[PDB]
């Protein structure tokens, strides 16, 4: 549609159900901020340390207003501290079934 | 295991990408008519032309491996290996909301 997919890649340092909690209350958060979608969070099979989490939105200017909350911040720092991330904002050229 | 698989590959397109697209169109559509097939999404990095990511759902491991044995695939294997680089990971869904 004008929807947006953040796919977030993390390489988790710490123990990963720390990281997985964290990851859940980060989640709930946006899961209530206006034009949130859905949220998948994947784990690398032959891994224990590779994630990457996938959140659609809306639209692009929903997505910036749930980065702009102050509510955001601690979760940002919390995941920051347990692991590295290279992020990045797409659109969806191809869906199937659709 | 017998879980959920989903698939993830970067692409970096350095051919024509509406042609890397097209190719992509009829590969999803080869992985339609395969057996366990769940889903398939195409992404582009905004603001980037040549950034791809593409995730492919399937029931479980061996239903994802026997899509990519078939006979069927090496021509689209083929055009996208000429068009791009890429890697992968294989993964398996912990959350969703
Ligand atoms: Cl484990
Ligand atoms: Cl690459």
């Amino acid at each position: 549609a004008d929807e947006v997919t953040f796919v977030n890649r993390f390489t988790v340092h710490g123990a990963p159900a720390e990281f997985e909690s964290v990851f859940a209350r980060t989640a709930a958060f946006f899961a209530r901020q206006p034009g949130f979608v859905r949220h998948t969070l994947l784990r690398e099979r032959d891994k224990d340390n590779s994630y990457v989490a996938i959140a659609v939105w809306t639209d692009h200017d929903a997505f910036r207003r749930a980065l702009a909350q102050p509510g955001f911040l601690p979760h940002a720092t919390a995941l920051r501290a347990l692991s590295t991330s290279e992020h990045g904002l797409f659109t969806a050229r191809q869906t199937l079934p659709e």
